[PDB]
């Protein structure tokens, strides 16, 4: 698994293709130029990725991109596990119909159901911070388009 | 479905057998005499039950007991549905053991994992409330043993 702390250390066209293939949508123009990277974890052959970004006090998991054909080998789970070794606190959002939600239910320490989004987190013991994470997920503009 | 607001309106030995059979554990001595019933929903054949009790300000789902046998999933869902029609707000807890966890993940509006409990809620819209409900669950003695 490739660990990067700058976009310069990744193959960005290949990462864009992974994201677009996984989500079956288009990545917004200038995504890499406008997104403050914290850490990314990308499988060697760009079949699964976890992208952490700066969004408030708690690390934000902005993208969990896993190709449908990488699930038999458990590649997305393996990349997630690598991220978690370094990341005791994090939060993220998910569509209500995301096939990954069963995995998220198992992996998360908490959940809050909102209109658009399921909001998940790990490692947060302060409910003011949890409330703020929920607000960030609701407020943060989308980076997938058509 | 039988709806009861007092333990005297239920067959308690039969209910104890349902609870102990569903959980495959023992119900603590004089559970019924020391548990402040809010209301109970019991299927006619005593193969499924939802027990709401008095714990803080929000209805507390103290036992969801459902036999694995003859459409247990269908029956448990039916009883839960009836309870929810009458119960906009509630909270409850579960062990990672508990068979109903997938159902809880799907039915709840949120959860929070703490000290080997998963704490779930519906209809709570103040993190003030949520935190207090988490506190109640973590403090509340176990009533299943061995
Ligand atoms: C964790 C993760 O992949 N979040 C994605 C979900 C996007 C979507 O489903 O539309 C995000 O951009 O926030
Ligand atoms: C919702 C419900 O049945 N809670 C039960 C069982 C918890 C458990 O051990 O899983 C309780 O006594 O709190
Ligand atoms: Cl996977």
């Amino acid at each position: 698994v490739i660990r990067a702390t700058t976009w310069k250390d990744l193959d960005l066209p290949r990462l864009q293709h992974l994201i677009q293939s996984s989500f079956r949508r288009t990545l917004i123009p200038h995504y890499f130029e406008t997104t403050p990277l914290l850490r990314a974890y990308v499988s060697e052959n760009y079949r699964a990725a976890v992208i952490l970004t700066k969004l408030g006090n708690v690390p934000y998991l902005d993208k969990f991109a896993v190709l449908d054909d990488a699930q038999g080998e458990g590649l997305g789970r393996a990349v997630w596990s690598i991220m978690r070794e370094e990341t005791p606190q994090l939060f993220w959002r998910s569509r209500h119909n995301n096939q990954a939600n069963a995995f998220y239910y198992a992996e998360s320490d908490g959940y809050y159901k909102q209109d658009h989004w399921k909001i998940f987190w790990n490692g947060l013991h302060h409910f003011q911070q949890i409330q703020q994470c929920v607000a960030h997920c609701t407020q943060h503009p989308p980076t997938l388009i058509d």
